[PDB]
DNA sequence: ATATATATATATA
DNA sequence: TATATATATATAT
């Protein structure tokens, strides 16, 4: 396994916000707010890495959309590029605001990985997304997702975030342990890491051999199926653990269906799937439906990237049973609507600032996306090229 | 290698914009804004050749749509043609007033090759366009781009703006170090071109040796996979200098410089529709695949159409030209936003970059038939180039 | 022809044509007379399209497209400022239009592609929208009488005989 | 009290 | 079916 000193290490940080800094930011904003027809008092703040969370408590008697329909405003008045409005707060009668600070500090991936939440994760497939708006990292089981969306328009720092999550798995899990399966329309990204032991296929650059994948996926998934029937288990790790009893006792529990092994996580990542549907059309889509309808159990799952958020793309089919959403900056309420299902989308600030939306109901968790760099992706490309042979199959492409 | 002297001469410096008549409009747009609800006032002054942007800072308490919705009268008020509100400024409080201003003035050519971000640019196929708001001139590069799509209608910009393009292509590069393909089933505009020694075959007439160009090129674009997987190269600079080392050494090359192409087409419009779609198929996959090889597109059509501008050629270029679609309406075929909302014809175009954001304002720099066909025989006095038979 | 002469429009070859027997100094059939500009009037091009199909949109918009240093030019008129007849096939391609009272402004956007048309007070009195700057231009109808227009066909059968390109049909 | 902004309702590409 | 336009309604003036 390759240690967690092949990445560029944790750097020093500028740190200097004093709190006078902040009593300045405080009554700035109040005075920037009482300006206009609001009248507000600064309850809190919680500074952070890259934004700058103020509690404000309004006043007796006014609103919250009179607040929300002058966060331009309020962020031109403050020499700022965006400012954020947050609506609710769990537990506190006070009104989030999340400003921008100047000295943006870079999101040390080396930091994010350096948690006591990634360290002990005992799950096979972990995604260290980035520290949040209070510095503490949120890494996030991509087990319980089970499939994601991913979108914003280009520079947003969204091919950052795909190389983040596949560097979180591959600081991990071993071949034996984890899988993947990777689809590219646009060689520039995905096509350095073509060579780890990791993949069951070159990397898919058409889109005929990308449907022929994920058939094959379908196919594997019905195998899946159809051999924990055989055995009768219900889900993955159950069929893992009842193998691995096997282990334990040594008896070799032979193939139901003609020795069997320890069955790895497949993944299946998508760089833009928009063209997929865009050149194929809508089979595709029933077919990433059929996938993400019953893929949870058999342990096949999706990372799926797009930089058109429309009706078009991100449709109902694919919105039916992937719950769990990245949205980076996107140019519309109408979008953050689209992905997201809500407004709030719009107001990040680019370099890989993300709305996470965990599985289920809740307010999107801000996390900020960490920063790898092609020094690093390429160093872990060749530790694994130089601790593994590739696993191909024919059958995928065709 | 022509000179800069080809070119026409710079043209008469116009001078009397001067401060203080900047200061009077500014004065006089604090007046028109004083006499509505709204307070104003101007904190600094941006001149510029074609328009002006007047920083203003506005009042406590005025927003800035309140400005934004009175836009029309302000413009009215102030005897000028048009008006635009730039309503962010990175870093600043200030509001951008885009006015245009008295004399539409042209950009001169030579005043955009001048500049040392041309002069001294390291790359070998640059697109010198034109200047900003502020006459700073915006040279950029078509290796990064790496294919752009150009469209409109109405004889707005198109023709010459190819020209300039392929100007800047003529003006810093050897055939050696990057060649041409050109295609054009109308036989009218870029006929001029012929007999330059950076093309590779004659300006296509008969549309069959048009899907056979297409065609060697895909062919080529093979072999230069296999060429680039034969020597472990991403991107195609990498092996221009792996044969660069191999030059000096005098090292000969195995059979799986290379030359940097760029094809472009300005009527595929019915040429793809009519002599097949399979010619599609071809340009998606030169330009999906062949961004690391070096075959760049410029793709021009007298037709946006949603039938020949596609979502499959939309795909592979995020870097787009359009000057007149129709409207902001039909603009979305091309430039996802908005397109000829306040391009003014002739001029001012929206340069949509490799990233996104509030795309460039690039004013369209001027080429004449005269400078062009001077620099056609100046490159004529250099030779006549290879012409290859497959590729008709 | 102007690919083999290397003319960059019409003009240009009517410069030919001044450089032919004009000034005195004949020329070669690669003797090339006066091409003549066309100007091809439809009267009603709704009943064309709606009769025989699309294939007459084909050739209009290959027309349209291209004709311009061509020497042909259409007057194209109808009566349904519909998708139906125009499209966008021969929308991009024609951006000078004349609009007459219509009746509603869903055809005002159908050809002049803004509003205003139906605003008209009839007779002749059209919205000439000028190439380039896509602003209304309004332009009072001048009367013709037939009566004149007799005359017109008078004058001009008692000077020429009809010079037909007879196979056209 | 009433011009403005806006959410939705019907007609069309 | 997505959208451009049109009409009735809070809203703060
Ligand atoms: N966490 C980060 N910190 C700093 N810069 C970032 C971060 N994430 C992304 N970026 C910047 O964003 C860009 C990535 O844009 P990207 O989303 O890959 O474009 P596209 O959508 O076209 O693939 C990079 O150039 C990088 O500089
Ligand atoms: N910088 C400029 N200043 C003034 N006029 C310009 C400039 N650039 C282009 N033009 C005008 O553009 C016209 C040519 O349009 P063109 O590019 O041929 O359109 P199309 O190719 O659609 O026919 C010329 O009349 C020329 O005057």
């Amino acid at each position: 396994l390759p240690p967690l000193s092949l990445l560029d290490p944790a750097e020093v940080k500028q740190k200097s916000y004093s709190p006078e800094s902040l009593e300045a930011m405080s009554r700035l904003l109040e005075i920037k707010l009482k300006e206009f027809g609001v009248e507000v008092s600064v309850d809190s703040v919680h500074p952070g890495p890259v934004i700058t969370r103020f509690e404000i408590q309004p006043a007796a008697g006014v609103k919250v959309s009179r607040i929300s329909n002058l966060a331009k405003d309020l962020a031109r008045s403050l020499a700022v590029i965006s400012v954020r409005v947050v609506e609710v707060i769990p537990g506190k009668t006070t009104v989030g605001i999340e400003i921008p600070n100047e000295d943006r500090q870079m999101v040390r991936f080396s930091e994010v990985l350096s948690s006591p939440e990634y360290d002990e994760h005992k799950s096979t497939v972990p995604l260290a997304l980035g520290h949040d708006i209070g510095g503490r990292p949120i890494i996030t089981d991509l087990a319980k997702m089970p499939h994601l969306l991913v979108a914003g328009t280009t520079g947003s720092g969204k091919s950052v975030g795909v190389n983040a999550m596949l560097l979180s798995i591959l600081f991990k899990s071993t071949p034996s342990e984890a899988r993947l399966i990777m689809i590219d329309p646009k060689m520039l990204e995905l096509s350095i890491y073509e060579g780890i032991p990791h993949l069951l296929c070159p990397v898919v650059t058409d889109m005929k051999e990308a449907a022929n994948a994920l058939r094959w996926s379908v196919a594997e998934m019905e195998r899946r199926y159809r051999l924990m029937a055989a055995m009768g288990v219900r889900n993955l790790a159950g069929f893992n653990r009842k193998v691995k009893d096997a282990e334990e006792a040594g008896t070799p529990l032979t193939d139901p269906l003609f020795q069997l092994s320890t069955l790895p996580t497949i993944v299946v990542v998508v760089d833009e799937f928009a063209d997929m549907m865009m050149i194929v059309g809508k089979k595709v889509e029933e077919l990433i439906a059929r996938i993400a309808q019953k893929a949870r159990a058999a342990g096949i799952h999706l990372i799926l990237a797009t930089q058109r958020p429309s009706v078009d793309v991100i449709t109902g089919l694919i919105k039916a049973n992937i719950p769990t959403r990245i949205a980076f900056q996107v140019s519309s309420k109408i979008d953050s609507r689209t992905i997201l299902d809500q407004g709030g989308a719009e107001q990040l600030l680019g370099h890989g600032d993300m709305l996470y939306l965990p599985p289920g109901t809740g307010l999107p968790i801000r996390v900020h996306g960490a920063f790898v760099s092609d020094d690093e992706v390429h160093r872990v490309v060749e530790a694994w090229k130089l601790r593994g042979a590739p696993d191909y199959i024919e059958d995928i492409l065709a």
